[PDB]
């Protein structure tokens, strides 16, 4: 098991059920599966770098009960 929070900037947050090795777009392809945004309009932000869709929760050293900030490009970005 492994959780991770996604705020967004309301302070509105969900919890997600991922991995280490999940990679970014995984987590995107989650957020459109619970909340229905679309992925390739889901910008997320981990120690204030933008992530990118191909590297891993890992790479980003995201632990269990870390926050990634959300936000919707075109939208509230």
């Amino acid at each position: 098991s492994m959780q991770v929070f996604i705020k967004n900037r309301y302070g509105w947050t969900i919890t997600l059920e991922v991995s280490p090795t999940d990679t970014v777009e995984n987590v995107k392809q989650k957020i459109q599966d619970k909340e229905g945004f679309p992925p390739d309009k889901i910008r997320l932000i981990y120690g204030g770098k933008q992530m990118e869709d191909g590297r891993t929760l890992a790479d980003y050293n995201v632990q269990k009960d870390s926050t990634i900030l959300i936000c919707i490009r075109d939208v509230d970005c």
